[PDB]
RNA sequence: UUUGGAGAGUUUGAUCCUGGCUCAGGACGAACGCUGGCGGCGUGCUUAACACAUGCAAGUCGAACGGAAAGGCCCUUUCGGGGG
Protein backbone atom coordinates (compact mmCIF):
# COMPACT_ATOMS: atom_id res chain seq x y z
CA UNK A 1 0.00 0.00 0.00
CA UNK A 2 1.39 3.35 -0.73
CA UNK A 3 0.53 7.09 -0.64
CA UNK A 4 -0.01 9.69 -3.27
CA UNK A 5 -1.24 13.43 -2.55
CA UNK A 6 -1.55 16.06 -4.85
CA UNK A 7 0.07 19.50 -3.97
CA UNK A 8 0.39 21.66 -7.03
CA UNK A 9 -0.81 21.07 -10.50
CA UNK A 10 0.61 24.07 -12.75
CA UNK A 11 0.11 25.64 -15.69
CA UNK A 12 2.88 26.64 -18.13
CA UNK A 13 3.04 27.98 -21.52
CA UNK A 14 5.94 28.65 -23.93
CA UNK A 15 6.26 30.91 -26.84
CA UNK A 16 7.47 30.14 -30.07
CA UNK A 17 6.52 31.72 -33.40
CA UNK A 18 3.26 31.31 -33.92
CA UNK A 19 2.26 32.44 -30.25
CA UNK A 20 1.81 30.67 -26.96
CA UNK A 21 1.77 26.94 -26.30
CA UNK A 22 0.59 25.61 -23.24
CA UNK A 23 1.85 23.19 -20.69
CA UNK A 24 1.73 21.05 -17.64
CA UNK A 25 3.85 19.93 -14.67
CA UNK A 26 3.19 18.46 -11.28
CA UNK A 27 4.58 17.18 -8.26
CA UNK A 28 3.25 14.09 -5.77
CA UNK A 29 4.93 12.39 -2.84
CA UNK A 30 4.70 8.83 -2.52
CA UNK A 31 5.16 6.74 0.73
CA UNK A 32 4.52 3.50 2.42
CA UNK A 33 3.89 4.67 5.73
CA UNK A 34 6.95 3.43 7.90
CA UNK A 35 9.38 5.85 7.31
CA UNK A 36 9.63 5.41 2.71
CA UNK A 37 9.49 8.49 1.07
CA UNK A 38 9.47 8.86 -2.82
CA UNK A 39 8.58 12.49 -4.82
CA UNK A 40 8.30 13.22 -8.05
CA UNK A 41 7.65 16.10 -10.27
CA UNK A 42 7.34 16.15 -14.02
CA UNK A 43 6.02 17.81 -16.88
CA UNK A 44 3.27 16.44 -19.24
CA UNK A 45 0.48 18.02 -21.87
CA UNK A 46 -2.10 17.36 -19.21
CA UNK A 47 -3.67 16.04 -16.09
CA UNK A 48 -3.60 12.59 -16.55
CA UNK A 49 -0.09 12.31 -18.62
CA UNK A 50 1.66 14.57 -15.29
CA UNK A 51 0.37 12.65 -12.57
CA UNK A 52 1.32 9.71 -14.48
CA UNK A 53 5.15 10.78 -14.85
CA UNK A 54 5.17 12.65 -10.83
CA UNK A 55 4.12 8.90 -9.84
CA UNK A 56 6.78 6.92 -12.03
CA UNK A 57 9.72 9.91 -10.75
CA UNK A 58 8.25 9.45 -7.29
CA UNK A 59 8.29 5.21 -7.34
CA UNK A 60 12.25 5.71 -8.84
CA UNK A 61 12.97 8.28 -6.25
CA UNK A 62 12.82 6.63 -2.86
CA UNK A 63 14.08 7.23 0.73
CA UNK A 64 14.02 5.36 3.88
CA UNK A 65 13.96 7.71 7.10
CA UNK A 66 14.19 6.07 10.61
CA UNK A 67 11.63 7.39 12.77
CA UNK A 68 11.91 6.89 16.43
CA UNK A 69 8.26 5.15 18.36
CA UNK A 70 6.17 7.31 15.76
CA UNK A 71 7.65 10.55 15.59
CA UNK A 72 11.36 12.01 14.42
CA UNK A 73 14.62 11.54 16.75
CA UNK A 74 15.69 15.09 16.78
CA UNK A 75 14.96 18.70 15.64
CA UNK A 76 16.18 19.06 12.04
CA UNK A 77 17.55 22.68 10.16
CA UNK A 78 16.06 21.56 6.66
CA UNK A 79 18.51 24.24 4.94
CA UNK A 80 18.34 23.70 0.88
CA UNK A 81 16.99 24.88 -2.81
CA UNK A 82 15.74 28.25 -1.89
CA UNK A 83 13.46 27.71 1.34
CA UNK A 84 14.18 27.51 5.00
CA UNK A 85 12.41 24.92 7.47
CA UNK A 86 13.03 23.35 10.54
CA UNK A 87 11.20 20.15 12.48
CA UNK A 88 10.35 19.54 16.07
CA UNK A 89 10.12 15.96 17.34
CA UNK A 90 6.25 16.21 18.93
CA UNK A 91 4.78 14.29 21.71
CA UNK A 92 1.74 12.03 20.51
CA UNK A 93 -1.62 12.91 19.55
CA UNK A 94 -0.46 16.04 19.02
CA UNK A 95 -0.01 15.04 15.13
CA UNK A 96 2.38 16.56 12.66
CA UNK A 97 2.77 20.64 11.95
CA UNK A 98 3.58 21.95 9.16
CA UNK A 99 3.01 24.05 5.70
CA UNK A 100 1.83 22.52 3.05
CA UNK A 101 4.48 20.68 0.73
CA UNK A 102 5.92 19.66 4.41
CA UNK A 103 2.67 17.98 5.20
CA UNK A 104 2.67 16.21 1.79
CA UNK A 105 6.09 14.58 2.65
CA UNK A 106 5.51 14.40 5.89
CA UNK A 107 2.31 11.96 6.16
CA UNK A 108 3.63 10.59 3.01
CA UNK A 109 6.02 9.31 5.10
CA UNK A 110 3.94 8.32 7.71
CA UNK A 111 5.09 10.43 10.51
CA UNK A 112 2.38 11.42 13.15
CA UNK A 113 4.03 13.97 15.41
CA UNK A 114 6.41 16.25 14.40
CA UNK A 115 6.58 20.32 14.33
CA UNK A 116 7.38 22.25 11.00
CA UNK A 117 8.13 25.82 10.32
CA UNK A 118 8.64 27.25 6.62
CA UNK A 119 11.25 30.24 6.76
CA UNK A 120 11.25 31.74 3.68
CA UNK A 121 11.08 31.18 -0.25
CA UNK A 122 8.12 28.66 0.35
CA UNK A 123 8.01 27.89 -3.08
CA UNK A 124 6.58 24.19 -3.07
CA UNK A 125 9.02 22.17 -5.44
CA UNK A 126 12.55 24.46 -3.08
CA UNK A 127 10.21 23.51 -0.05
CA UNK A 128 9.98 19.87 -0.92
CA UNK A 129 13.71 19.74 -1.77
CA UNK A 130 14.63 20.80 1.98
CA UNK A 131 12.81 18.60 3.49
CA UNK A 132 13.98 15.74 1.57
CA UNK A 133 17.09 16.91 2.85
CA UNK A 134 16.76 17.65 6.02
CA UNK A 135 14.91 13.83 6.31
CA UNK A 136 18.36 12.42 5.00
CA UNK A 137 20.32 14.47 7.33
CA UNK A 138 18.90 12.93 10.18
CA UNK A 139 21.35 10.47 12.41
CA UNK A 140 20.45 7.06 13.91
CA UNK A 141 21.84 6.74 17.12
CA UNK A 142 23.03 3.18 16.72
CA UNK A 143 24.84 4.15 13.94
CA UNK A 144 26.02 7.53 15.82
CA UNK A 145 27.47 5.03 18.48
CA UNK A 146 28.79 2.86 15.85
CA UNK A 147 30.80 5.97 14.56
CA UNK A 148 32.25 7.45 17.07
CA UNK A 149 33.57 4.06 18.44
CA UNK A 150 31.01 4.14 21.77
CA UNK A 151 27.86 2.17 23.18
CA UNK A 152 24.49 2.86 23.66
CA UNK A 153 23.85 3.67 27.02
CA UNK A 154 26.79 6.12 27.22
CA UNK A 155 25.73 7.82 23.75
CA UNK A 156 21.66 7.80 24.08
CA UNK A 157 19.64 9.48 27.11
CA UNK A 158 17.81 7.25 29.18
CA UNK A 159 14.51 8.52 28.49
CA UNK A 160 14.78 7.80 24.35
CA UNK A 161 16.35 4.49 25.57
CA UNK A 162 13.21 3.48 27.23
CA UNK A 163 11.04 5.48 24.15
CA UNK A 164 12.59 2.66 21.74
CA UNK A 165 12.38 0.03 24.17
CA UNK A 166 8.84 0.46 24.37
CA UNK A 167 8.69 0.46 20.89
CA UNK A 168 10.36 -2.45 19.91
CA UNK A 169 7.86 -4.28 22.81
CA UNK A 170 4.81 -2.67 20.69
CA UNK A 171 6.13 -3.79 17.61
CA UNK A 172 6.32 -7.44 18.58
CA UNK A 173 3.04 -7.15 20.01
CA UNK A 174 2.24 -6.46 16.61
CA UNK A 175 3.84 -9.22 14.53
CA UNK A 176 2.45 -11.22 17.38
CA UNK A 177 -1.26 -9.97 16.65
CA UNK A 178 -0.61 -10.42 13.22
CA UNK A 179 0.85 -13.78 13.28
CA UNK A 180 -1.84 -15.41 15.59
C1' U B 1 14.00 15.56 33.78
C1' U B 2 9.02 17.71 31.99
C1' U B 3 5.58 21.48 28.74
C1' G B 4 5.36 23.49 23.32
C1' G B 5 5.97 26.46 15.74
C1' A B 6 0.56 25.72 9.36
C1' G B 7 0.33 28.89 5.28
C1' A B 8 -2.63 30.73 0.88
C1' G B 9 -3.30 34.78 -3.14
C1' U B 10 -1.21 38.76 -6.00
C1' U B 11 4.52 40.87 -10.78
C1' U B 12 5.99 37.17 -15.83
C1' G B 13 4.67 34.46 -22.36
C1' A B 14 6.62 30.88 -18.51
C1' U B 15 9.55 30.05 -14.30
C1' C B 16 13.32 31.21 -9.58
C1' C B 17 14.70 35.19 -5.90
C1' U B 18 13.80 39.21 -3.40
C1' G B 19 10.30 42.20 -2.00
C1' G B 20 5.38 44.86 -1.23
C1' C B 21 0.07 44.25 -0.23
C1' U B 22 -4.38 40.86 1.50
C1' C B 23 -6.75 36.80 3.87
C1' A B 24 -7.79 31.98 6.81
C1' G B 25 -7.27 32.60 14.03
C1' G B 26 -7.57 34.54 19.21
C1' A B 27 -8.95 39.33 21.95
C1' C B 28 -12.05 44.08 22.66
C1' G B 29 -14.57 48.97 28.59
C1' A B 30 -16.02 48.26 21.50
C1' A B 31 -20.07 50.93 18.17
C1' C B 32 -23.83 50.06 13.82
C1' G B 33 -27.29 46.36 10.59
C1' C B 34 -30.64 41.98 11.23
C1' U B 35 -32.52 38.85 14.44
C1' G B 36 -34.48 37.83 19.32
C1' G B 37 -37.24 33.39 24.57
C1' C B 38 -35.95 32.40 29.68
C1' G B 39 -32.72 31.74 33.69
C1' G B 40 -27.82 31.78 35.80
C1' C B 41 -23.10 34.97 36.41
C1' G B 42 -20.01 39.55 35.37
C1' U B 43 -19.70 43.88 32.83
C1' G B 44 -21.17 48.95 31.66
C1' C B 45 -18.82 57.45 29.68
C1' U B 46 -12.88 54.91 26.61
C1' U B 47 -14.70 61.58 24.15
C1' A B 48 -16.01 67.37 27.30
C1' A B 49 -10.61 67.21 34.00
C1' C B 50 -17.61 70.74 30.34
C1' A B 51 -20.97 73.82 33.14
C1' C B 52 -24.26 71.37 36.60
C1' A B 53 -32.06 72.02 38.57
C1' U B 54 -33.41 68.71 43.86
C1' G B 55 -32.19 65.22 47.67
C1' C B 56 -29.39 61.69 49.61
C1' A B 57 -23.50 60.18 50.49
C1' A B 58 -20.46 61.98 58.38
C1' G B 59 -21.79 61.67 62.72
C1' U B 60 -21.66 59.49 68.21
C1' C B 61 -21.53 60.67 73.88
C1' G B 62 -27.12 63.58 80.11
C1' A B 63 -22.94 58.57 83.88
C1' A B 64 -18.79 66.34 81.83
C1' C B 65 -21.76 70.97 82.63
C1' G B 66 -25.86 74.46 82.76
C1' G B 67 -30.73 74.29 81.33
C1' A B 68 -35.99 72.56 79.46
C1' A B 69 -38.49 73.65 73.06
C1' A B 70 -41.46 69.05 72.43
C1' G B 71 -43.08 64.77 74.76
C1' G B 72 -43.96 60.56 79.91
C1' C B 73 -45.48 61.58 85.85
C1' C B 74 -47.32 63.19 89.62
C1' C B 75 -49.44 68.17 92.91
C1' U B 76 -53.01 72.03 90.39
C1' U B 77 -55.96 74.39 87.36
C1' U B 78 -60.04 79.65 85.13
C1' C B 79 -57.64 74.47 80.57
C1' G B 80 -53.74 80.26 79.66
C1' G B 81 -51.26 76.62 81.84
C1' G B 82 -47.95 77.08 86.99
C1' G B 83 -44.01 73.64 90.23
C1' G B 84 -40.75 69.94 90.65
MG1 LIG C 1 23.31 28.71 6.13
MG1 LIG D 1 23.47 24.57 -4.93
MG1 LIG E 1 10.89 33.96 1.32
MG1 LIG F 1 4.94 33.32 1.18
MG1 LIG G 1 1.82 22.75 26.15
MG1 LIG H 1 0.03 39.47 -9.56
MG1 LIG I 1 8.03 39.97 -9.92
MG1 LIG J 1 2.49 34.89 -15.92
MG1 LIG K 1 -33.36 43.56 22.63
MG1 LIG L 1 -27.50 36.74 32.89
MG1 LIG M 1 -23.94 41.74 35.68
MG1 LIG N 1 -20.60 62.54 71.25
Amino acid sequence: NYIERVVSINRVSKVVKGGRRFSFTALVIVGDGKGMVGVGYGKAKEVPAAIAKGVEEARKNFFRVPLIGSTITHPVQGEAAAGVVMLRPASPGTGVIAGGAARAVLECAGVHDILAKSLGSDNAINVVHATVAALKLLQRPEEVAARRGLPIEDVAPAGMLKARRESEALAAAAAREGSA
